[PDB]
This record gives C-alpha cells, structure tokens and sequence, in this order.
C-alpha cells in the first residue's frame, strides 16, 4: 500500500456512538443543544451524530451547515490555509443555546475558527463545543476539541481522507505519505 486505513468503517460509527454519548453526559441531555457541521463531511457527521443522539435519547436535536472553503495565499504546500465562509444554513436560533460544532478532522484549527465567526454572526450561543472525528495534531491556534473519536498522531508531510458513503459510497479515512 501507499495509504493505511485509520479509522475502517466499524471504528467511524463506533467513534461516533461514543462520541454521541459523550455530549448526552457532558450537557447532562440535549435540551438546549444544536449540532452544526463545517463543510460537506462534517455536515454529514452531524446528521449521523443526530441520529444516534435521537435513538439514545428520544429527542430531536436540530442540525445546521457551514459552508467553508480553506485557500493558501501561494503556490508552495503550507497547512496555513486561509478559511472563507461561502453560507450558513441553520435551521433554529442559537441564541442562548449549546451549539456542538462538527469537524471531520482536526488540523490547524483554522476552519473550527472561522466556524465560531460564522455562528457569531447569526446569534450569541451560550456555548460553542467542538466534536471532531480525527484529532491529527499540529494546531496553528489555540483550538481544542470537546469530543474526539480518534487521536492519529501525524506529520505535516502526511495527508488525512476521509470518505463517506454519502459522498464516496464507503466510508473509511486514510493516511497517505506526500
Ligand atoms: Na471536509
């Protein structure tokens, strides 16, 4: 091989159960609570991440997107990436409720941030926690996540992907040298 699996498709819905509990215990239920994925996959982790908490709980907890694009300011391979907010759609107020963002993989922590501009724009949440499927390292602000499924040690030469059914019919996410 040229990749190794991480996280095979058993260990991502298993990371995800835990991670849904994790938020029922932290947040002592969800009464209040509002799941918001940062881009495509982790909009869909949201909604999986709603499923189960309704199945634990019996509950509907509202999910909304954020639509993010990361841009480098050169030519050369930095993970200093430069995030732009495209949209929002967030189906309920957050004022004064626990919004869970939804991060497919922890890197820099620059998207989780323009994430908390975004929210910030649309209302005055009384708490923003993080969930992240993949903590990979190697942050570049003072980010932490509430919730992981996996720590992946790395190196900046390695590349995290992450494949979802609903996007790439499997759901797996792999690490690739280059
Ligand atoms: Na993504």
């Amino acid at each position: 091989q040229e990749k190794a699996v991480v996280l095979d498709e058993q260990a991502i819905r298993r990371a995800l159960t835990r991670i849904a509990h994790e938020i029922i215990e932290r947040n002592k239920g969800v009464d209040n609570c509002v799941l918001v994925g940062i881009k495509t996959r982790g909009i869909y982790l949201a909604k999986r991440l709603a499923e189960r908490i309704e199945q634990i709980e019996g509950k509907p907890v509202p999910v909304g997107e954020i639509d993010i694009t990361l841009y480098r300011d050169d030519l050369t391979v930095t993970s200093n990436k430069e995030p732009l907010v495209k949209g929002t759609d967030i189906p309920v107020d957050i004022t004064d409720k626990k919004v869970i963002l939804v991060d497919d993989v922890l890197y820099t922590g620059r998207t989780v941030r323009a994430g908390m501009d975004a929210l910030m724009d649309l209302g005055r949440p009384s708490q923003i926690q993080l969930a992240v499927l993949v903590d990979r390292g190697h942050r570049e602000l003072p980010i932490r996540a509430d919730y992981v499924g996996k720590n992946v040690p790395t190196s900046k030469s390695e590349r995290i992907v992450v494949q979802l059914s609903e996007v790439d019919g499997q759901d797996r996410v792999s690490i690739y040298e280059k």
